[PDB]
This record gives C-alpha cells, structure tokens and sequence, in this order.
C-alpha cells in the first residue's frame, strides 16, 4: 500500500476547533506526530502557509470528500493514506467535543490513530492497538503504542 517515500513530512492545521484552547490543539497534534516519529525515520514540521503533506481539518457533516460526518458520536475522525492532494489528510468531526483529557473525545489519542492512517496503516483486530477501530480513552500521560502498532509501522518505514 502507499507510503511516504521521503523522510521530511509537513503538516498544516487548516482550522481550529472552538472546543479547545488553540495552544492545546497545537500541542495535542504535535504529540501525536511525535508518537510516530519516535519509531520511524520520519520528521514532522508544522507549516503555517502553503501546501502541506498532511492537512488537519475540523469539519462537520458534508465537507467535500465522500466521508460525510454523522453528528455527535459514531464516526469521530477519518484520514487518507499517503498520496498527492487529499492523500495524508486527517479530518476531525466538529460535532464531537474535543478535549485534552478524559472528557468528550480526546484529540491526542484520536490524532495518533488518524496519523497512523495518514502514514499508511490500516486497522488492527487487536483491542490493545491504537489502530483498533474502536475509540477508548486511555491515560494520555502514559500512552504507548502496542507491539502490533510498532510492528505495523515498522513494516512500512525504518
Ligand atoms: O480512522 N477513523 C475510523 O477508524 C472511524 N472510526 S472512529 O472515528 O470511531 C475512530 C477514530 C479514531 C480511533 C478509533 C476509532
Ligand atoms: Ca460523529
Ligand atoms: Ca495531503
Ligand atoms: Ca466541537
Ligand atoms: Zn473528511
Ligand atoms: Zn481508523
């Protein structure tokens, strides 16, 4: 399947959810990228203008792609595998309530999973994997990838 064929990857935050402090959105997304750069040769840079490899978007309902969102609950986010254009992009449902903690839906934890997709990972059948298709809050301060996640990503990079 598609992978990025270069080590320096850019991302851009298209718009910010009103659910969170701006700096907290920046940090959650940065930390989520760091999870993957920790176990690959990839380096991620936030850019403020221009065309990024990975565009991070908050949107609700129909938002121009073919994966319309569904209101509060259900689908929380979706992302596209590596490629030109929309490839790599990660979309977060604004009808969720995004947070830094265990309330609402945790942006960091959701973003770790979405960026996994942005890098070319699919879903895991292992409930312990961040790439498992079901969202479940785990303590974000001690968060770690499962062996399955690490095997998955290192089958694609490094
Ligand atoms: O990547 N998106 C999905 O897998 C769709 N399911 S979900 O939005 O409920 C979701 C999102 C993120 C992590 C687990 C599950
Ligand atoms: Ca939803
Ligand atoms: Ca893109
Ligand atoms: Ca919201
Ligand atoms: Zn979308
Ligand atoms: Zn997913």
């Amino acid at each position: 399947g598609p992978v990025w064929r270069k080590h320096y990857i850019t991302y851009r935050i298209n718009n910010y959810t009103p659910d969170m402090n701006r700096e907290d959105v920046d940090y959650a997304i940065r930390k989520a990228f760091q999870v993957w750069s920790n176990v690959t040769p990839l380096k991620f840079s936030k850019i403020n203008t221009g065309m990024a490899d990975i565009l991070v978007v908050f949107a609700r309902g129909a938002h121009g792609d073919d994966h319309a969102f569904d209101g509060k609950g259900g689908i929380l986010a979706h992302a596209f595998g590596p490629g030109s254009g929309i490839g790599g992009d990660a979309h977060f449902d604004e009808d969720e309530f995004w947070t830094t903690h265990s309330g609402g839906t945790n942006l960091f934890l959701t973003a770790v999973h979405e960026i996994g997709h942005s890098l070319g990972l699919g879903h895991s059948s292992d409930p312990k994997a961040v790439m498992f298709p079901t969202y479940k809050y785990v303590d974000i301060n001690t968060f770690r990838l499962s062996a399955d996640d690490i095997r998955g990503i290192q089958s694609l990079y490094g």
